[PDB]
This record gives C-alpha cells, structure tokens and sequence, in this order.
C-alpha cells in the first residue's frame, strides 16, 4: 500500500515477484511476496541475515517485512534476467566474451556466498539478473534453507529441475555448496548452445537425461552413489558421451572448466574459487550486452 505495482515480474521459487515504486522515497525495487499457519519465526531470523550481504554480483536484499502476518522481500530491481537475454540472443548467440564474462561475474557472487556458508540451490536463468553496464546478480539466496523446498511453486505452476544437481535428484539429505556449481554449470551450456543441457520434464526423466549424457554414475566415478536413497540398481547403465558433443563448438578450456563444474561426486565438482583460477577466464574482460528494455 506505500507501493505502486508496475507490473507483475513473473512467477518465482517461492512466490510471486513485482516492480514497485515506494511512493516515499520514489526508489524502483523488486518486490517479492512469499506464501500459511501464520509464518515459522526461523525462515525470518535467517532471511534477516542475508540483508547483510552485500556483494556486487549479488542482488541487495534491502528489506525483510513482517507485517499483516505475511513475508515480503524487498530487492534492489533490476532490468532483465538471464532467461530473456538468452532468448532474445537466440538468433544470434551470446558472444563468447560476454558468456565469458558473465560466468566469471557468478563464479564471484558464488565464492563470496560460499565462503559466507550460504548456498543458494535454486539456480536458474530466471534467477539471474543482468543491467546495462554489463553486471550480472544472483537473485534469491538463501530462500531455500529459510524455508523448506516446495514440488510446486506458489499455486500451480512447474517447478523447473534442469538445473538440479545429481545428488539431490538422488534423494541426498544434505546439500553442499557443490549443488550451485552444478546449477552454474548447467546454465554455462545453456549460454554457449542456446538449448537447456538437461531439460527433464520429471525427476526419473531428468536424472536420465543427466545419465545418457554423462554416464551412468557408478562407484568408481562417484563412491557412496549406490547408496543413495533414490538409487535404484535397476537404473539402466548408459556410456557416457563423448564430452565434444556436449557443447560444440566451445574451445578446451571452456569445455574443460565445464566438466570440473559438471562431475558427478560433490567432492570432486570445482569450487568457485578453484573455478575462477581455470585458464578459461585467463583473457576474461568486461564487455557491454546489447539491452532491449
Ligand atoms: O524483463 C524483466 C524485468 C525485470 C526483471 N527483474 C527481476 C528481479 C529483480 O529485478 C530483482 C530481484 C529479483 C529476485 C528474484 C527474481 C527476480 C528478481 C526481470 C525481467
């Protein structure tokens, strides 16, 4: 009600986002609305942490409001995401400089978040979101630990699980920072061949796809997976694909940064840090998007 919506920015992880203008101090945010037994009192305590991150690749979380017993996020409100850059560029691709640029920007908002022990596990396009000077956000940090993690979104609508990592898909009670890696990655693909890596349209169906791509985990390229909870022996034992087919035509640096990011075991997935060290980012530089807004 001190807010005007200027529109409905979409349909987010766990609720509904919107552009807002706070008639006082006249300032444009983005304004999120999240789902109700009167609101659990941890999610508040934990949310009201991430206020205090601050990082330029991070999108700032300006205000956490309790209020008519229901959740509102305030955010600092950017112009685009990377789902509709992508698709606006479909014609004509990223150029790689830019995709270069962009990653390495992620790979710091991650590093930072990681080394603060907080993990996003939600990554997505959706959830990135890029400005005119070339910069580019991680957007919804740390929602899902606050909270718990939903199959729906807010009211129907499709959860997306191209980005999910193996060992959640696999039942693993316990994420590590790995999962954000393995989203990154995913998204890294997306930018280079302008198709989504492992569009699953269900659980079975995106860890098999993951699986005719990757091969088959077993336990020598990933100890501990047979025990998974969701592990079925019964899987069928796909060979893993020839990785030059994966994301053509990137070069071997790039190919090789995203098969670090993209192993199976959690343990050996690249870090951030480790990742923005890779000789890909050796001739990283800072190039402009060509924005339509
Ligand atoms: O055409 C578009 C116009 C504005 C957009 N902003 C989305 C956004 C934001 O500006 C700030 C924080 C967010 C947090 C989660 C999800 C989206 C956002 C995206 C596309």
């Amino acid at each position: 009600e001190n807010f005007q919506k200027v529109e409905k920015i979409g349909e987010g992880t766990y609720g509904v986002v919107y552009k807002a203008r706070n008639k006082l101090t006249g300032e444009v945010v983005a304004l999120k609305k999240i789902r109700t037994e009167g609101v659990p009192s941890t999610a508040i305590r934990e949310i009201s942490l991430l206020k205090e991150l601050n990082h330029p690749n991070i999108v700032k979380l300006l205000d956490v409001i309790h209020t008519e017993n229901k959740l509102y996020l305030v955010f600092e409100f950017l112009h685009q995401d990377l789902k509709k850059f992508m698709d606006a560029s479909a014609l004509t691709g990223i150029p790689l400089p830019l995709i270069k640029s962009y990653l390495f920007q992620l790979l710091q908002g991650l590093a930072f978040c990681h080394s603060h022990r907080v993990l996003h596990r939600d990554l997505k396009p959706q959830n990135l979101l890029i400005n005119t000077e070339g910069a580019i956000k991680l957007a919804d940090f740390g929602l899902a630990r606050a909270f718990g993690v939903p199959v729906r979104t807010y009211t129907h609508e499709v959860v997306t699980l191209w980005y999910r990592a193996p060992e959640i898909l696999l039942g693993c009670k316990y994420y590590s920072t790995a999962v954000d890696i393995w989203s990154l990655g995913c998204i890294f693909a997306e930018m280079v061949t302008r198709r989504a890596l492992f569009p699953g349209d269900s659980e079975i169906d995106q860890l098999f796809r993951i699986f005719r791509t990757l091969g088959t985990p077993d336990e020598v390229v990933w100890p501990g997976v047979t025990s998974m909870p969701d592990y079925k022996p019964s899987f069928p034992k796909w060979a893993r694909q020839d990785f030059s087919k994966v994301v053509p035509p990137l070069d071997e640096d790039g190919r090789s940064l995203l098969s670090q990011m993209l192993h199976y075991d959690p343990n050996k997935r690249i870090s951030a840090k480790a990742a923005l060290a890779h000789p890909f980012f050796q001739d990283v530089t800072k190039p402009v998007p060509h924005l339509r807004l």
